[PDB]
């Protein structure tokens, strides 16, 4: 069985407060924390791209996970802001952290892309193919912000999250997944001409708020679990009542679902990890933990990942 | 095993030849053929973009497959020039071919794309997830080409290439396979900040003569086979000079190479696929002959695989 093997992340350090958005646009302190719940999100520096934040995640990641660079049979990077289409981040990484035998490709499913990731990586790993697949999600949506639009520019921030994915001693390890997509969602969601993200949000909503539950529940399903199994819950970080839909339909405590989109904001397929790794840092998982992981995305993507936690 | 189950192609009707040109940039239709064997190659119209192309493509192979669009678990397409990052060529052709169960991500190794493409789909299969995974390989290389620059204007072309990958009765399928990258010659190769590809020819060709070969020879010996089992050598079509080290390592005679470069150009990740229809239009491609595909991209990426050809 393959399971995560250690985490890592990258948090950009300038932090963007709603104060500090009150200047750039006609929006409210008030306004974004009732309708999404951000307080702050991280803007990454000038100079500090997609393959910055990832090595530093990646690196964090297989700290934690006692694995070398070199040992890595394969790199998997999800994003949709590389530093450039070609070479890829994950052939930019690849190259900085000395992982000389991995193969390398990006992965484009926006918000899960990291879900896609884990269980790309998941199949390389339990077909005896390889052992060691570094997962990276990343992006600067700061560079595909249109930092005039009050509808976007207070929704997205910037990180890096890593997972080092291996076969773990049975009973732990991913116990099922879903991975989805629905192009007709697609012009809810989209990069136009001048590489800005333009989004229909209460389409966006609508569809997420019902996805996310019933992924959920799929994954449980699919391990042969109950609701009450579950340990813990980490949604994609976008906005607090999507998040709460989610909550309710896994009747979860309020206690056992990971919450970070109040102080980071929504991170694409960074979000997941680095929500992860904020709970491990607080002890609030442990191995045994039986851990559901849920995404949506654009172009409409979907993917939950069922893991009972540790090696 | 996961094998191949149909193969299509879209090719743009426009043709640009040598001649075309020599009105543009200050070439010779005796350079080009002497140092890369080009003579012609095609360009998508300006409405058509990757999603046109790769829906054709994937049209024709799942029609070939007899692998109707409901029926597929997966969407894979390979490619750097996608109509826009979000939504994906992936998401875009789900929707337009009514593929409504399948998840769907854009994957990106350059030239290796469809190779990275194929062997993720053999993964998802050969673990028993999924049956029927649809790989695009499409490129519109014309959208990221200098046509001032007549050291890459005269190199590339447009075209998509699709494979429905899905379980064969065994003997048959993909028999080995070998994905690389090394992104130490991440800077030979790269996006500029004009979406212009910039190249180090001299640098890429001499990776890419002793890398090609090179890989050929692994998925052989992976298979437990000998070079006189090669039936047929497709390798990426970028460059007559490169294709002629590979199948001097091989030993293999000139018509069990595919050769189409003159006709296309350098189609990036849907030159393989191109390659095969065309040898299969042909009828030079048989159920049971072992059929090599070798490929190598920018990133510094590379991937081969053996298949032996039927169901």
């Amino acid at each position: 069985k393959a399971g995560i093997l250690g985490v890592g992340r990258y948090i950009p350090e300038k932090v963007l407060t709603n104060h500090d958005l009150e200047k750039m646009v006609e929006t409210s302190d008030e306004w974004i924390r009732t309708r999404t719940g951000i307080e702050e999100r991280r803007i990454a520096a000038d100079d500090v791209f997609s393959s910055h934040m990832a090595v530093a995640a990646a690196k964090n990641a297989l700290e934690q996970a006692e694995v070398a660079a070199e040992d890595l049979d394969m790199i998997l990077v999800a994003t949709v802001t590389p530093d450039q289409s070609f070479p890829t981040v994950s052939c930019m990484i690849q190259e900085q952290l000395g992982a000389k035998k991995a193969c390398a490709m990006d992965i484009s499913a926006a918000c899960a892309g990291f879900m896609y990731g884990v269980v790309t990586g998941k199949q390389f790993i339990e077909s005896g193919t390889y052992k060691h697949v570094l997962v990276v999600g990343v992006e600067k949506l700061s560079s595909i912000t249109d930092w005039e639009d009050r509808n976007t520019a207070v929704l997205f921030g910037d990180g890096a999250g890593a997972a080092v994915v291996g076969p773990v001693s049975d009973d732990r390890g991913i116990l099922s997944f879903e991975l989805g997509a629905d192009g007709t969602g697609g012009q809810h969601l989209y990069l136009n001409e001048k590489r800005h993200t333009i989004m229909n949000g209460r389409e966006v909503f609508k569809f997420a708020v019902r996805q996310m539950g019933e992924s959920c529940v799929n994954v449980i399903e699919k391990a042969g679990l109950s609701k009450e199994d579950v340990d813990f819950l980490i949604p994609h970080q976008a906005n607090i009542r999507i998040m709460e839909a989610a909550r309710e339909r896994l009747e979860l405590p309020v206690e056992k679902m990971s919450k970070t989109v109040h102080k980071y904001g929504n991170t694409s397929a960074a979000s997941i990890p680095i929500s992860l790794v904020e709970e491990l840092e607080a002890g609030k998982i442990k191995d045994g933990d039986v851990v559901v992981m849920v995404g949506f995305g654009g172009g409409l993507t979907w993917g939950a990942i069922a893991i009972r936690w540790g090696r």
